[PDB]
């Protein structure tokens, strides 16, 4: 039950989401493209998204599709995550190692800032299998 974890599902005619790694009281977020993968080697795109309000992982926005179709963005998975390395530092320094333990999503993953050999400030969500 360390740093809080939550990932939000952006439903609609087409489904997307954003992977939110809350860090020492600030809920960092990371937008798709991101889906299932083998890894580590095929780091999923994790765009370093705005800082979302704490606890508010319940509801993001959009329009409940239960009406007649639209797509609602709410909680899909919620829990906590383990730092495999420096959680605070790595997130600043560009090298994150973590393990999720929540509602639906879990395991071990690495975030890496694409300032090097990549885009600029997006991150790489690859599996944290260094062992």
């Amino acid at each position: 039950g360390l740093l809080r974890y939550c990932v939000q599902k952006h439903d609609a005619s087409r489904l997307h989401y954003d992977f939110r790694l809350e860090l020492d009281g600030t809920l960092k977020s990371w937008a798709v493209p991101k889906g299932p993968c083998l890894d580590p080697a095929v780091k999923r795109l994790a765009v370093q998204v705005e800082d979302h309000p704490l606890d508010y992982a319940d509801f993001e926005g959009s329009i409940p599709q239960g009406h007649y179709g639209a797509g609602d963005v709410i909680v899909w998975d919620r829990g906590a995550w383990t730092p495999l390395d420096d959680p605070r530092e790595g997130l600043e320094k560009g090298h994150l190692s973590f393990a999720l333990d929540g509602e639906k999503l879990s395991g071990r993953w690495h975030l890496i800032r694409t300032n090097l050999r990549g885009k600029q400030s997006q991150w790489f969500l690859v599996k944290a299998k260094d062992g």
